[PDB]
Parts: structure tokens; sequence; C-alpha cells
């Protein structure tokens, strides 16, 4: 068994299934989904942090924004709901009237996801399972239902892995003051031993009820509770060796690291397993304010996934459901576009490993990414070059054979100096969908 | 007064009464006494630990065994009680209908015990006093009575000392997973700050309500609560300097050490005060599965006590009452047999001190133990030699006079080399009961 | 950069070169090599620890055995060197007059080894390099030569990786009392702040002077200096990302685990990179009392490496040189036999990965081990079956084509129930050297 | 074995020999003995601490008093030795030219002492043995002799136990500023890691070279080195189970407590082994300014020992020798008087135990003290009553027979109310030496 200590826990590494899966779906869903509103200011890492909490683009941060008087959210709220309308009242209006978990699971599978991870409890402290440690949960209020449980059953019946997200670092049911600046995060926290217990008992409870494939913590773990993780991790791994944990615990152990929008995003092979997460738009929770101008297009999604995968990561794309449980059309379409692309090109993504280098580019600026499967090297262009003559810069191959992936057609190539030159018959070029893919066999 | 710190607490040592008492009665009694069933596999220390929790001979471990599906206990339970019958339901069936505390106290006194210590709360977390910190106690469920309190009053009225046992290290009301291997004990524990408080408040509460003569902890103390013991010990000793604590706290202080069945059992004088504990059978809680083949015989009990005492220890013999509060006949008879022996030979046991050596043996293999009272040395044979000529190996005496204990009759002896030779007139030999005892006066 | 904390050091994992190397050479060489003597009692894990330090088979523990009077070593030393000859005096006799590092390095390469690791400082605290932190080193006394340095140049010239062994945990230059029982190890240690600084400074110096490929600590790291490792490991990896460290530091981080003779030997695949270490005989240091009866045969060596490799490990085989710098023939002879088999079957060892299972066996009991390389699955029999019909118990294949590894000859096979049946023509069976090796392409 | 942790060290208790010894000799001897001078202000506990360091009666604090300019010591030093004569220079005048250890040991035995403890290193940091950790020791300077060693051989030859005094807490070789107020002690200390190692290494060395019977630390142990004591005490007891340590280390463990002049003197029995220490005069070091007016008389010494003994303690009486190694007559004279009374009444002191109470007094106020030996109760009058009818206030006896201790003469007595009345014939009263001693057998 694993013993409750970091040295011993280090014996557990990211499970194969996770490394091989490449793509998963995040779901930020909660009472904040009811107001479903945020100012779509921009991407995390590009918006100045002296303004960010005041024009927060993360709609799941509604309550914190509402607590900042005279922030767009406050004005919005008072004009739509009134001032005698507390945030907590949304728990009663969160009825998931149209929710159908098998439909969600069907959709995420058509999209190409191999795992799914919903918010079991986000910063507002509202719980989506019938926890026995708080009455502010979905069985007692709103949906009158075990959202986490019913979704885990549907995902698993679809053949996908199921994880859980928990806001261990923050819980607004234990604070009153909102976060206005990044600095506040250092003192405006539950801070109590009672909260460290609560968080431990709630994650232990999710382990016992659903034995998730992934424990996805957010915002660090209560300082008073960090030592508890030795036991929790050992407890978790002894019941599920193929389980995994991310790196937002702030303790020595983790199975894979994370990056959010621009933050900690690698420019090259990082050297450890990681996972990229972002909303389809600029928010994780649903935002009725976002239009397609705020979202990635299917093409960008595809390019995002390939960049991630070529660097050894997994993409954890977030979908933001409505309070009624339906998935906005703008999101469903992109999930589908991506699913379409994975059906054609998935063999150069799932099950691959990184190669000597992640990246290259054609003489004209088209970006290229590589993935590998034993002796097979996939060459994925971010786009489809117009001309049959492709000049790839600073690359030489020793393969001897280079095929056009989709058709399997052997192609003509030769190293011309510091470059590699290939000729792709326009008939084939016109065959690819968003990316020209080639396969080199060494 | 004692100050709340180890250096200062070290000033308190095992009280005289404890050192001089030699023999006490443990009582493991609780809702587990209702099913009163275990597989009598063998003695702790001789059973392989990779099997022990799966065929646990400690019937008080019923709930943990029940949690291991398809363990003898699980099968037993389902066939006797059914699967829709939770362990906690036994709290209602635990009615102590026939319980009479003065009868118990009468009996333990006839048995020769000088102190008594019942389980106030065992691993299953059920409490035998009206604690104000949990409703899972005997005043609210089952007996509708303060078992601890009413027993303390009866024991004390009988002239005996009263202690309390508390399972500080384990409490199954805070965990779900059972202990299957010794290793699990390192992570499957309450683990919370709330539990460390609970345990502190409950022991403080027993101190305040009953001011026990002994605080007998089991399974170590919550890591988060260890520092609390400085205050609790100081608090306890300032109200009762003659109080005492065992060594199962896992902190610097203790007044006497312990050993259970074969574990930590000394082969010779240990050098500190200790106490030996074991069931009359192989379990502490009642086990309707044990027959006399599993129990010590009165003779073995006597030999056990003498070995213990010759080594500076006290024997804490456990009796396992039934759910109705009566003491199984097989147990009552051995308590009595021992009481009979202590009435005759008690002066070579109570109030004694160890001698230069604990042990010897006759040329034919009879084992011998010694105890002392000033200039008087008691020579206790584990059995009664058949022949009038007794040759004790590797021993010389300088006493000059050796009497036959029970009759007081001066006897003939002389050191023959490396041995001591004595002649015990068969009339006298036939006078002793389970042990031939001699007394040497130096 | 790697930062000085466990969570960031977690990012560094065992380098590819180490995982692919499979076989390395350990060298326990020092002033203890001069007396070169020990009682060849038995293998670690098989000798009772109540006797072990008194009849110690590790000749490099000579100083410790010498300090125990009335130990065979003590007897031997007094009759051979005299009661007045201090252990430290051996540094003057350690002359390494016949030492030729290139010759050593060439033998290690001819032997099939990919990396070499000498003891830079063993428990007696004598250092085989010109450390500036002690005068008890090979530059000031004995050889008047930097053995570590000269050997590192030599090993690298032969194209092999060079790691360093350092005794962080013990240093008999800081103690006077010998280790007699395992328990003694818990307190007979340097214990000072001074020692913690010494060890840090000395490993830092080894990193600075030689940038080893492997930092192999032994016996734990001084408690007071444990936090220093976050700084030392970050410093080391930042200078040498492809460097590696073992698991004998007693802190959270490590790149690969270790097993010594029977201790911690895996029965099956363990889930993490590890390395097995043992001498060719029963000692690490040269022991003149060992003859062939105490050493592994070439066949046993091959069987050992294959078993280790099939379970994901590397074999770190020890060579114990003489005080004169020569490698004893019994040792050389075995190193060469192993290298002869590696030249022939290398491709089924070097650069391989574990498969689904490590082991199988034939109807008549020949043990079988598996390794993998992409689609190629190597089948290694520990020995060569006499008949042509071979029945592999409990194994099915879905490769369609199985070849004889040495010749490439396609062979006839079929799944027969829960078994795999194969026909190997005796002429091929007669061509294999110690192991029948089959290759299955799936 | 004892393990290196407080709970295991708790197992070791004060050895029997120490408890039975009752009287030991302290020796504060060092380079401070040469100036041998101090203002004999008064007893510790009676002099105001606002003045104490400025008019210090402990002549061994000379260096500290010297550093306070305008202190009587400073005045005396400048007129006697000069402003240019550094304190350290006294090591060259400390020649011990008339030193005869056997002569010292014989005087201590003739004095009734059972153990001897010299200052191996006092606050000024000068060491009376050939330590390898400093050059400021008696082998390199001054006597050019290992005083500690030579005295240990001598004391043991006389059959007495030998302990060592070590100044763990202070060492003026690591500070420049003097102690002026009690408060200063909280920060004017060595304070370094270096010092913590020094102290550990030096006590380890004393244990190794001399295996003392008592490790008597003074002034606390450096905070940074406190954890080291678990290792040092385990190491010491494992080499010498019958060894002992005092209570001036500031860690959990100790074998006996101490009281200095009025500080911590018990008013009645305390419940733990302790030892009283003081000089014969007001200093520990030799003070040429003390005359008989500053010393205890033989009678006062006897009364002191009896009071200490009746309360369970040992008396550790200080002798302060001259720089030349001779013991001043005023001191010798008192040592011999005490030994004369011990030769006579020894049996009512040596090897005794406390009784039910320590004290009583006669109708006319003579103080009475009690000691015990099994059934024998010794009654010690601090002085000899003039009349034959003696009335002991508040005491009843149930012994039936009371004898005059010296003669054995049975005496007439009877319980008269809350008192005990006894008739002692003047001829016996005239035979006692400083104390009328009665023996009651119950
Ligand atoms: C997924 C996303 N996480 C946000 C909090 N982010 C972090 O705590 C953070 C830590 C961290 C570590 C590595 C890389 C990016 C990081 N963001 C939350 O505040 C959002 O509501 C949303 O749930
Ligand atoms: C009396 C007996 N104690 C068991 C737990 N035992 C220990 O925690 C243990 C600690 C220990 C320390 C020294 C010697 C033996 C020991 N057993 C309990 O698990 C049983 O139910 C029963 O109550
Ligand atoms: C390679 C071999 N290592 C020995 C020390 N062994 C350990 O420190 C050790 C500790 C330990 C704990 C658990 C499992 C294996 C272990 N090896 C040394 O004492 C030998 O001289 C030799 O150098
Ligand atoms: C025997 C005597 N001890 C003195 C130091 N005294 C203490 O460290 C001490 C501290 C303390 C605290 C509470 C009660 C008594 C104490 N003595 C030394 O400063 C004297 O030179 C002499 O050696």
């Amino acid at each position: 068994r694993y013993k409750p200590d970091w040295e011993s826990l280090r014996e557990h590494t990211v499970p194969k299934w996770f490394d091989k899966a490449k793509f998963g779906i995040f779901i930020h869903w909660g009472i904040y989904s009811v107001p479903g509103w945020a100012t779509p200011t921009g991407e995390l890492g590009k918006v100045p942090m002296d303004a960010w909490f005041f024009q927060n683009p993360y709609a799941e941060w509604y309550e914190n924004s509402l607590r900042i008087k005279e922030s767009p959210t406050w004005e919005y709220h008072v004009k739509t709901y009134g001032e005698n309308f507390e945030y907590e009242k949304f728990a009663d209006l969160f009825t998931a009237e149209k929710w159908d978990p098998q439909e969600w699971a069907d959709l995420f599978k058509k999209a190409g996801a191999k795992y799914v991870i919903p918010t079991t409890k986000h910063h507002d402290g509202f719980c989506l399972w019938g926890t026995k440690y708080t009455d502010f949960n979905s069985v007692k209020r709103g949906p009158k239902r075990d959202l986490v449980g019913d979704l885990a059953k549907a995902v698993r019946e679809a053949g996908l892995r199921f994880g859980v997200y928990y806001s261990g670092g923050l819980d607004w049911r234990f604070t009153t003051e909102p976060i206005r600046y990044p600095e506040d995060l250092s003192y405006i926290r539950p801070n109590t031993y009672e909260y460290a217990d609560y968080a431990y008992k709630q994650v232990m409870e999710l382990v016992d009820l659903y034995l998730p494939d992934v424990l996805w913590n957010d915002m660090g773990w209560p300082e008073k509770g960090k030592e508890d993780l030795k036991y929790l991790f050992a407890y978790y791994y002894n019941k599920h060796p193929e389980g995994s944990v991310n790196d937002r615990w702030g303790v020595p152990h983790w199975d894979f690291k994370t990056a959010e929008y621009h933050v900690n995003y690698p420019g090259d092979l990082p050297g450890y397993k990681w996972e990229f997460t972002r909303g389809i738009g600029l928010s994780f929770g649903y935002n009725r304010n976002e239009g397609p101008e705020h979202m990635l297009s299917v093409e960008q999604l595809v390019y995002t996934l390939v960049d991630v995968v070529s660097k050894g990561g997994n993409l954890l794309l977030n979908v933001g459901p409505k309070g009624d449980g339906t998935i906005p059309d703008l999101q469903k379409e992109r999930l589908l576009g991506l699913g379409e692309w994975l059906r054609k090109y998935g063999d150069a993504i799932y099950g691959t490993s990184v190669w000597e280098r992640c990246c290259a580019k054609t003489e004209d600026g088209t970006e290229i990414r590589f993935t590998r499967k034993c002796n097979r090297i996939f060459v994925i262009f971010l786009g489809i070059p117009t001309g049959e003559k492709i000049v790839i810069e600073d690359l030489n191959l020793s393969a001897g054979t280079v095929r056009h992936f989709l058709t399997g057609e052997r192609l003509s190539f030769k190293n011309v100096g510091k470059n590699l030159e290939i000729t792709v018959p326009k008939k084939l070029l016109e065959t690819d969908s968003i990316t020209l893919v080639l396969e080199a066999v060494e």
C-alpha cells in the first residue's frame, strides 16, 4: 500500500489512462449559472490585476463581484433582481428543470473527451451532491438531486472517466469581505481549523461515494489542513491506484500540473505531465454576455489542443451549462466541431507521446506541431497550406518515408540543407479538414 | 502544583497504591457485547498480521470485522441479523436488563482485584456515561443509564480503586473504511482537529465527573491533540495526585507501561513499573464462541499473575460481560479460582517488590518466581513438586532460614555448589494449592 | 529553473538515459580494501540481525567490526596487524600502486555496463578525492591521487556515465562506539550541526568538481541537514538536468528507489523506477575469504539482470577491488561472462520497457521473463529447454508471428487453452547461450 | 536498549546506588581558584538579585565580576594583579603543584561521602581534562595534567562513585559582556550552533573517557542543542545503565532534581528524588575572604544532612580547593567532623527511605527528623535534650518497642494524647554526639 508520507506517495505517478487521454471536459455549474452574467473583459494573464476583480470575466465569480458595491455586477444585480435579493436565493432558483445527464455524457463523448470533471463545490460553497456536512447543497435546495452522483453514473455508462473539482482554497460561506485585489487572497480565506476539517471531510466523502478518477483541487489547500493530505492521498490511492490528483494543493505531491489561460502556459516541452484549462469563452461559469467574438472558433480549439498535446499536456476544456441544465448552443457547436476533427485525426493525438521537439514552422509562417507513437511521428500543421510545395524550417528527417496521414499516400520529400522539403499534391491538401497532417515513419 | 509541561510532569510517579495492588479487573463491555461473536483464532503476537483483522479474535472488534465484506463476521452477521441491520442498531438492543453493579463489585473483590477499569468508550465510539458530547451513549440509547458512574460508586463502596479506559486513538464513528492490515492504522483515523477536541473534552469530562484513579488510554492519542495532554495531565494530577496514566498516549509522560498478550511481554525484570493485560479467553469483548479450550485455566491464571508480579508488573485481567450485564459462567469460575488462590497466598503477592532475579527452575524443569517484602523473600513454584527433594538450579541463599509459607514450618536446606537444595516434607507439599510457596528470611 | 522546494523538485523525473541503461557497476573501494577481510556469513535479509554486526559479511564494515572486541574481525586484526595498529593506519597502506583507471573503465564497458559509481566516501569517512574539508582523503595519504577524479575521466572516456556514492548517514570519524544491533543506528550517528554542514559541503564539492550523473546517498541524510537537500537538489538539477538521485536521503524527493540483496526486492512490477544492488559475492568491499562458493555464477548473474530488468529496474552490480587497485580474477571472470551474454542478447535488455507482466513459466518449470520495445516483445527463458515442444503456462499471444531471437527464424506456435504452445527446433535451441530468447511481434 | 526519545528515556530512573548514597562531595576547582576571592555577601535566595552580580559571593564568578568595572572584584584585581592582567592568564598560575588526588579521595571517604563530582568545565570555559575540542584546558596550560582523569582514578580507588559537573549553559569564552542582572541570562549566552556542538561533543567525550556515574549539567542546555540530549542520554545509559543525570538541562528527562542554598529547598517530602547543594561557606570556588563566620559549623552540617535526608534527598556538599591543589583547613576540619558523626550514626542515614513524615518537634522546641529502614524508624533530634523526660509534639507510635540507637537500650515510652512521651536516662543522653538518636521498631 502507499503510506501516508510524501516520500512514499511519490511512488504514485500520473496513471497511463490520463497520459493517453489527452482531452477532457470541465463543467463549472452552480447557482451562479442562474444569473449567468459577467463583463467579458478578456483573458486571464492579459487583463491588469488591479482591475480584474472589479470587471471579473469569470461569471462563476458572481457573488464575489456582487459583494463589490458599484462593480458592473452590483449594478446589474440591483437592476435585475433588486437589492433585497441575496446571492444565496439563487440556490432555490437553480432547478435544472431540463437537465439530462445521459445527454451530456453522449455529447462529451461525441466531442472526443475521455474524462469529465464537474465542480462539486466552487468558491460560493454550494455543493452539488447530498453532502452530510452542509445543507447548502443540491439535494436540499434547488435541483432536489444528487447532481455529482447522477452525472458520474452517466459518464461512466458512456465509457468515460469521472473526476471531481473542489474549491478547497476558497469558500465564501466562511468570509464576508470580497476579493478586490490579488493580495487579498493572502488573508481573506476561511482560516479556521473548522474549515480545514470541513474540506477534509468533504473530499474524503467524495472519495467514499464516487471514487473519482481525478481529484481536482483549486485555490490551494487550507494551511491548517495540508498535513491531512498525506493521509487523504494514501487513503485515495489505496482504494484507487489509477486515481490522480492535480497540483493545486500546495503540498509536495501532485500527479500532473496545471495552467489556466495564459498563466503557467508552457512555450515548449515542460518535462512533466500537465493539463491546460480554459473556458470555450472567457468565463468558466455560463455568461449570457458572451457572443462568438469572445469564444474560440472550432479551428482555434483544434490548434489549442494540438499545441497542448505536442507539449505533453492534456486539454481540460470547460463548458458552462445554464441553470436549467442545458448547454448553450454556441458551446455545443464547438464541442461538436472538435469532436468532428478528433474523429478524423484522433490517431495522431490519443495515445501519443511528445517527440524531440514540439514545434516548427513553414518558411511562410504556418505553425507546426509534432506527436509520436513509437516510430511514427505525426506532423500536424496549424492550418492547411495553399501551395503544394511546403518548406519546413530548421528540420531534417531520417525517416525515409513520409505519408499524407488521412489518405496514407506516400509523399516525396528531401532535406535541403537546414530545411525539409515536401510536396503535397493539392488533391490531398484539399482532403484535410483544419490541419494538414503528415506522418513520418523512421 | 504540577505545571503543564513534561519536565514538571515527570515529578509524578506511579502511586504506591498501584505498585502495591498487583491485580486489577478490565471490563470490555459495550454494544458489541450483544452480538458477542468472534472467530477464536489465537493469541495476539502468534497470529500472522496479514490474516488477523480478517479473523479477528477480539469480539469487541465486531464492527470493523463487519465492515470487511466476506470476513467470517460479515457472513455471520448477515445470516443472524440480516444485511439491513447496521452495527449501530445494537445500541438499542444493549439493555443490561440483568445488570447489578454491586454484584460485579462483590465478585471482583472476592477474586482478589484491588482496582477496576471499564471501557468508557471503545473503538466503536459508543459511550457508557451520559457524556454531553455525543448522543451515542448509554443514557440515551440502550441501558438508559450511566454505566460508568453507577459502576464507579459500586466499586468504591467495595473498597476498590476505579479507573477508566478510553479509546482515544480510534473511533469508528469518524471513519468508514475498516482496518484490514496493520499498516492502515497509520492513515485510517479520525484525523481531524474536531476529533482531537472531542477526545480532550471527553477525558476532561471523565476526570470532572468521576476523578478516576487511572486514565487508561488506548491506540495512541490524536497527533493534533498530543500537546493538550500536558494540560490534561497537570489538570488531572492537581485534582488527584494519586491518579495515574498508562503509556498509550504517545507522549513523553506515563506512570506505568503496558503489554498485551505476547506484545511487549518482558522475559525478565524490565526496570520500570508495567501492567499486563489479556482476556480470560482470546478476546476482550464477550465471545459466545469461546469454550474452555480457549481460556486460561485457574492454574495458568495463577502462574500468569506470579510471573507478572515477580517482574514488577500488575496483571489487568479482562472480563467480557454479556449484553444483559451478566458475567459468563466460564469467566466467573476462573475469577473465583484465582480469588481462592489469592486468599491463601496473597501475602507473597500484594505489597511485594521484585528481588534480584525474577526467575529460577528446579533440576526437573519446574519454574520458580520470587517476590520480596523487606528481608522476606517469597519462593513461588509454578506447580507443586512430587518429590520431597527439590533441587533449585543456579541459586545459593545466605538467609539461614527457609520456611514453608502456608504452615510456617522451618525447613532444611543447604547450598550444594551452584544449586540450593531443600527438603519439603510431603505432608506440607500436599498442603499447598497450585503452587508450592516457600519463604526465605535473610 | 527548478526551485528549492519539494513540489518544484517533483517536476524532475528519472532521466531517460538511466531508465534505458539497465546495468551499472558499483565500486566499494577504500582503505578497508587493504585488510580486505570478512566472515562470509550470508546474504542481507537472510542473516539474523541479532548476529549480523558480530559476524558481518560486508568487508567494508571492518572498522565497525574491529571496534567490537571478540568479533572474528577483531581476532583476525590482532593476529595479522596487531593490537596497536589503528584502523586509520590502513590509509598509509592503501597505495593503489597497480591502479589503471582506463583498464577498469574498459573492463566495465566490455562487461556491458552503462554507468559506474564508486564510493567517494564510505562509512569510515575516508575520501577518495582531494576534498578541502578533511585531510583523511586519498590525496594527502595513501595513493596521493584523486581516485574519484581520475576514475571519472577514465569512465567518461570509455563513454560511460559516472555517478558518485556518498555516505551521508554514517561517518565513523564522528563516533567512537560500534553498531552492534540495528537499534544502535538510531542514535550512534554524527548528530551535529557541524556534520550536517560537512556532508552538504562535501556533496556540493562533488557536484562542483565532477557533476556526477547520479548522486547515490547511503544510510539516510542527517536530520539537521535534510532541509538542505531542497537547495542541493535544485542546485544540482539546474547544473545537470539529466542528473539523478537515489532514495536513501529520507526526504520527499527521489528519482529511483533501491533494493539491497533480499531487502525491498520486488516480486512483481512495482510501478516506479528502481535499481537492485549486491556484490558478486556477499560483500561490497573486497573479501579475500570468499571463493566461488560465495559468488554468483555467470548464469545466475544473467538470470538476475533479466529478472530485475523485466520488473523495470537497473542492476547496480558491485565490484570490490584490492588495496593495490586491481580487480580480483573471480570478479573480472564473472564481469566478462555477463558482457559476453549482453553482446549477444543486448537488444532484449538495453533500452527496453516493462510489458504487461514480468513473468511466466513453462509446464516443466523453466522461468520466463518479458521485456518490450514498442510492438516487439522479448521472451526470455531463464535457461534453455531441452525438448522442442515448449508449453508456456498461463499465456496467450495475439501477435500472429513469433521468431527465434538470435536467428530471426519464424517459429510455429498456437494458443492452447490458457497456455501458449511453441516448437523450437533443437538446432536453434542449441545456438542460444544461457537463455533461450524468443521475440514476438504483435 | 534505551531509545533516543523521551518516552523511552522515561524508563530510566534514579539508580539505587544514588538514592542510597545520601552524601556526595562537589568540587568547584579551576583557574578562578588562583585569585580565590569574592565579597561574602550572603546566601543565594537571601541577597537581592538587583545587587547579586555586583557583590557576587560565588568566587568562581570572578571573570564575570572582573568584566563589571567598578565591582569590588575589579578593584581587587587591579590593585593585586593589575589592569593588564587578563583573566585567562590565571591558567598559567593554576599549577596545582601540591595536588594529591589520593589524598583528596581519602579525605572524602573519611568524610562519609559516597560520590564525588568535580567541575570539568565551569562558566569561564576552562577544562580540567585533555579535551580535543579546546586548548584552554589543564593539559596544555597550567598543571599540564588531566585533573578530571587523575581524580577519577583516585576516587574510584577509594571505592567512591565519580560524576562530572559540566557548564552546558554558560561559557564566557563565547561572550564578552558580563551578566549584571538575572534578565541578562536570557540573552548573553553562546547562542551558536557551533556552541551547541561543542557542548554535545564535550559531554560525549567525558562519557567516552570516563563514563561518569552522574552527568551534572548546570545552567540549562543550549536551546539549539536540546534535541541532542535524547541521543546523548540514550548513548550514556546504554553504556552505563546505573549512570544518572540531574535536572538542569531544560528538557523532559531527569533522574533527580536539585536545590541550591535557599532556592527550591523543600519544606517537606517532595515526592521525587532530589539533592541539595551549597558550599561549606557562601562560595563554591575557594574564597580567601571567608572565615568561620561565613561557614557552617559541624553541628549545622549534620543538621543540614539529616534534614535533607529525612526529606528524601542527597546532600551534595561543595569543597573549594586552592590553586595549588590543597584543601583549606577550615574546610577539611568541617569535612572530618561530619565524617566523625557519620561513622557513629551512619546506619540512620545511609541506605534509608523517607517515612510518613519528615519532621516533628519537642514540647520545648528541639527539631526532630525521621528516616526509615523497613520496620526500623530512626528518630533524630537536631541536638541533645538536657532533661530525661522528652515530649514529642503531635506524634503517636504503634511500635511497642523504642530503643536508644547508640547503646541499643530499650526505653520507656507511652502515647500521651496527640503526643509521644519518652524517658531517656541522662547517661545515654550523655553518650550521643550531636544528635540524640532513637530507633523505633513497629
Ligand atoms: C478553473 C478556474 N480556477 C480559478 C482559480 N485559479 C487558481 O487558483 C490558479 C492556480 C493556479 C496554478 C497554476 C496555474 C494557474 C492557476 N490558477 C477559479 O477562481 C475559477 O473560478 C475557475 O474555477
Ligand atoms: C486492550 C486491547 N487493546 C487493543 C489495542 N492495542 C493497542 O493499541 C496496543 C498498543 C500497545 C502498546 C504496548 C503494548 C501492547 C499494545 N497494544 C484494542 O484494539 C482491543 O480492543 C483491546 O481494547
Ligand atoms: C551498498 C551497501 N549499503 C549499506 C547500507 N544500507 C542502507 O543504508 C540501507 C538502508 C535500508 C533501509 C531499507 C531498505 C534497504 C536499505 N539499505 C552499506 O552499509 C554497505 O557498506 C554498502 O555500501
Ligand atoms: C553549583 C552552582 N550553580 C550555579 C548556577 N545555578 C543555576 O544554574 C541554577 C539555575 C536555577 C534555576 C532555578 C533553581 C535553581 C537554579 N540553579 C553556578 O553559577 C555556580 O557557579 C555553582 O556552580
